[PDB]
C-alpha cells in the first residue's frame, strides 16, 4: 500500500496503438487517440481514489474504493461492461477487468518521482512513465 | 461494505465434514471437530478486521484488512500456504484462497441479527449460521 497522491505528467508511451487494437478500437480514430502529453491527477485518502486522465483528445475520470467490486461502463474507449477491482499486492495498484476480453487491467505504482501504469489486454501491454509535476 | 462487528454464537453447521474431507483433514480430528459449537468474535474498524473463531478443541485467529492481498499459513486446519484476498461484492465479504486446493475460500454477511458464513473447497460447500449476543 503506497502514496500516490499528484499531479503526474507523461513521459514515456510505448505500445498505446497495440493496445487500443486488442480492444478493437477502430483504425480512425487510434491515429487521433494516441497523445505523447497526458496529465494523470490523483487525489488518495486511504482507500478512496479520485484521479482524472487528461489529454487533448479526451479526458477519462475514476473513482473507486480499494476492495469494493463495481461496474464499469467503458464508454469512451470501447463501450464494453466489465466487472472491475482494484486491490493492493504490495506496493502495486492491480486492477483486474472481467468480461469478454482475456487479461484485461492495469497495474500502477510509484518509485521515487515517478508513476508507472501497465495496461493489458489479451496478449498486448502498453507501459506509460509519469513525473510527479 | 457492511458492520459485521459483535460476538456471534454458532446455530446452525451444514456439511462441516465434507468440508474438511476436501481439506484432507483426518478423520479422528474430523469427529471431535464437527460435534462443537464455535463462538466467533469480530472487530471491524474501516477495512481493519480483526477475527477469533473458538472452539474447546482449537482456535483460528485470523487478521486481515479489505483488498490487501496476504499469505495465510492455514495452522490448526490442514497447514497448507494460500494467498488470501477479501474484498466486498455488494454487501458480501468475498474470500478467495489461492493454492492447491480449487476453489477454495468463504463468503460472510449480515442479515439483521444473523452472520451467514458460506466455506467452500472443491466442490463442498458448508453453510453455517451465528446469531449476535
Amino acid at each position: 500500500t503506497k502514496d500516490q497522491n499528484g499531479t503526474w505528467e507523461m513521459e514515456s508511451n510505448e505500445n498505446f496503438e497495440g493496445y487500443m487494437k486488442a480492444l478493437d478500437i477502430d483504425f480512425a480514430t487510434r491515429k487521433i487517440a494516441v497523445r505523447l502529453t497526458q496529465t494523470k491527477i490523483i487525489v488518495q485518502d486511504g482507500d478512496n481514489f479520485k484521479t482524472k486522465t487528461n489529454s487533448t483528445f479526451r479526458n477519462y475520470d475514476l473513482d473507486f474504493t480499494v476492495g469494493v467490486e463495481f461496474d464499469e461502463h467503458t464508454k469512451g474507449l470501447d463501450g464494453r461492461n466489465v466487472k472491475t477491482l482494484v486491490t493492493w499486492e504490495g506496493n502495486t495498484l492491480v486492477c483486474v477487468q472481467k468480461g469478454e476480453k482475456e487479461n484485461r487491467g492495469w497495474k500502477q505504482w510509484v518509485e521515487g518521482d515517478k508513476l508507472y501504469l501497465e495496461l493489458t489486454c489479451g496478449d498486448q501491454v502498453c507501459r506509460q512513465v509519469f513525473k510527479k509535476k
